[PDB]
């Protein structure tokens, strides 16, 4: 008769899969993903930090875009995270394999890490990755340090329990500029409302636009370049267009109010 | 010269280690620990539930009284925690090889239960204990049925990261009783103020005296009993002097407020 | 230019998907997979045990099937796997989270479910699905006892690391019946000779072939019924033109040593 | 009336805690741990490789001989295992928190490792330590290349399941040094005969005997310096008594025989 249906593979647009060369943010951060998905390469005297590498596919890429910055595999000694879905995480358990990398993220972005993107709250088991394993858990507001560039954690739940914005302070023409690294802030066909697996959702999303609001932000990046009008295929232009902090939480908040009364009605 | 010094193992009161009998607290509802720990079994239809078990070596004392009150350990279904510390949740990985038990927390009292009480924010590795995984990660708010009983978490952070209340409604003598068993309030030790491994320490305590002061709350119960005024050992008036959750609250922040002033000082 | 590929689902032949009716082997023992994965369910008195499950989309069919032999969820006790592929092993976590089941598994299979199949030693990242933890690790020739019925594991290392053959004796006509599960003995794309990840794969392959030759085995099942000659659409002819345990050893060596002389060859 | 008994502390004589200097045993190798505990590090261009930890509380001492050593925290890039016992084992954790070390080990190890010891074969939860979690999983005769030094794991179960001789090639007087770091081959308490939870262990056990006798061994080390009549006080004699791999096996097989007998008359 009818068989089960096949495995369904995590698909994406094609602009989330295209390669780039590094694009300079700050002295020392480098866009190091595609033109679509968000992987920030800190450099510091004392080792690379990466932030984010997005699809599981993306690992060889990330290490020839490192390579070509100066960094060997050796030389990357810490991966943060913006939250554990594929489109994020997805290679972080080939870059420890193949990196002296090590781990550090909050605990609930550890446990769904660790299950490689299963039973998540929303998704199922639609969205699945490699597990990998933390090898340091952080609280909120903790700070690590990394050849003396001090990364602060601010936990904004919603996209997922574990969301977290990333903050630190490089320069760019001898002036400090204070880098904000905020996650996702949608809800892809979220159950806003008494969601039993997440009682408290709206509430989360709501004090997380309020902590974005608030960061230290002279500029904005975010997983998915276009939610903070980042272009990173324009180039000397790329970032010219960018949302501030402050804009990217209220547009957030309108679209989470719109969806919120959408939802009510359908 | 001089060697390094053994192992200190962690070493309690000796009434925490002070075998009961099974003392009813409601229709459903016993403590079955010891005198000066707490654990809960409550029955339904449907298999048992164990709310915390105390130091590592109760297991087989606790598999006792469950006997006692006929569960069988292919009967108890779950084991839930107030918080994973070796004096309440001690037993765990014992009590789930030599049961049906699968256990229920939320990510931080997950992570910390897996490995082993190590690391922790305050004792680091002085006081370890064997290693469970987690079946089931809960969010705050998230209920769990079992035989008609239903469980609700509320997270209380401080004590650990990962502190929860729980609570449930019971019956006795025909009405309902609303049971709040409440996680620790204590800092024992703690570093409050400028901690770098917990930085909002201070709020979340904050916040969590506030929850306990609101839960639905005929009857509180604590991991200590002492913390809410509870003699197990008074048989017929072991409850009888038991504090409202809003006294419990109030004590504890008023504890806490002098242990702010005492730590400025010192 | 040129996107990264899209990631690949892990598909498979339609009959390995196509749901089948429970097929009685022995008294107390059935297939209830689908027509061309092997997924056993042994009944007794005290709870129900599962070889295999099949590809990780068959959670819901199995236990539609375990639903129609009388089997609740709360009823299935303990799962055990020949190995931990995603088409053995697939919907193990899954089960965990829906019924009363626990894992039992060697070292080797325990890693390896862990990480959802990920980092496979010939496979890589090709072929995952959602990780499980197993609750019990195995040794060699240990005996797990449920409701009476005596399973005993084999480790016949080779296909994977960790593959093992289950063996208990059922009835049949008043009769007794050894049931042998022997795991795989295929190498399906291997690099046999000189393998940096198995360096001494072809010993553990020869070794293997000796152990499932000398299996109590009155009847052999297999994870592909194919590979034993079982043809489950078949009904009350489905195991007629079953393997020996000897035959199959046999037949599996000489598919080895064919694909060692390929592979010389090529 | 009685308080069940407070946890014991796992202590040890008191050499095995006391400190030494670092040890040279080749041109690259040292022995950094205690007096009666080895830790041998293994200094290249590339980082540092360390062998075994000790006990627990030797963490300290190890970072500091590993200064003097001229390696920094950062240097240290792989640590390898003898066994996972918590007095080879025991500091593991922590040197993965407070270093750049990655962990690898075979299946069993790691499993022991992450539980702490904890349901140990043997000794239950007499003897645990904090849990840590291996980076990499290692076959038998696998090959780990690190500066151009190479280390190749040889197991050896018996003592415990996962129980590994590793060796590599040193120089010393520009000659080559063929050392190997052959694990345990005691039986402290063991039940040997008709073990449930390890039904193979005898035969094992002599297949051991047989690889730890075959091993390249100019020179032999033991995790316990006094098992291979090593005198790590003893300074430019300490070696000069050792025995070879041959002599070793022999006299573990002599007293296994002994154990054997005995348990049969008890
Ligand atoms: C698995 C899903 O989380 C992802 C997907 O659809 O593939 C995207 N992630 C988003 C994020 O915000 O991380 C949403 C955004 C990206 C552009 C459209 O909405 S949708
Ligand atoms: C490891 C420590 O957390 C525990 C200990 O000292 O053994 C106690 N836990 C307490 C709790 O509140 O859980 C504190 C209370 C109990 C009575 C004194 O303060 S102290
Ligand atoms: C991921 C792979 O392991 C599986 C696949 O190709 O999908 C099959 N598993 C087999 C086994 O023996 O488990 C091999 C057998 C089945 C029929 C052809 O060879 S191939
Ligand atoms: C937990 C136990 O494994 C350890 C202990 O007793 O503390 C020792 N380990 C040994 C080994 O061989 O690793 C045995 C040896 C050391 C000297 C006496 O027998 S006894
Ligand atoms: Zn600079
Ligand atoms: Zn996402
Ligand atoms: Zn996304
Ligand atoms: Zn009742
Ligand atoms: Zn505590
Ligand atoms: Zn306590
Ligand atoms: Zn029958
Ligand atoms: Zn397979
Ligand atoms: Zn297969
Ligand atoms: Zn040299
Ligand atoms: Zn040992
Ligand atoms: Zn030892």
């Amino acid at each position: 008769e009818v068989p089960l249906p096949q495995l369904r593979a995590y698909t994406v647009d094609a602009s989330w899969l295209q390669p780039m060369a590094p694009l300079q943010i700050a002295d020392h951060t480098w866009q190091i993903g595609t033109e679509d998905l968000t992987a920030l390469l800190v450099q510091t005297p004392d080792g690379a930090v990466l932030l984010d590498g997005g699809m599981p596919q993306m690992a060889s890429h990330l290490l020839d875009n490192m390579k070509a910055r100066g960094v060997t595999p050796r030389d990357l000694r810490l991966i943060l995270l913006s939250h554990a879905h594929a489109d994020h995480a997805g290679p972080v358990a080939e870059l420890k394999r193949r990196t002296g990398a090590k781990v550090a993220a909050n605990a609930e972005s550890a446990v769904l890490l660790a299950r490689g993107g299963s039973d998540d709250l929303h998704f199922g088991d639609g969205i699945t990755y490699p597990p990998a394993n933390a090898d340091r858990i952080v609280m909120d507001g903790e700070v690590i340090t990394v050849g003396g560039i001090v990364f602060t954690a601010h936990f904004m739940a919603g996209h997922t329990p574990g969301s977290t914005a990333w903050t630190w302070t490089d320069t760019r023409n001898g002036k400090p500029v204070r880098i904000a690294y905020a996650d996702s802030l949608s809800a892809p066909g979220y159950q806003l409302q008494g969601n039993p697996r997440y009682p408290h959702l709206i509430e989360d999303y709501r004090r997380s636009f309020a902590t974005v609001r608030a960061l230290p932000c002279d500029v904005l990046l975010t997983p998915h370049p276009g939610a903070s009008n980042w272009d990173y295929a324009a180039g000397a232009r790329a970032g010219a267009k960018a949302l501030t902090c402050k804009a990217y939480a209220d547009a957030a908040e309108q679209k989470f109010d719109g969806q919120l009364a959408k939802e009510t009605a359908g």
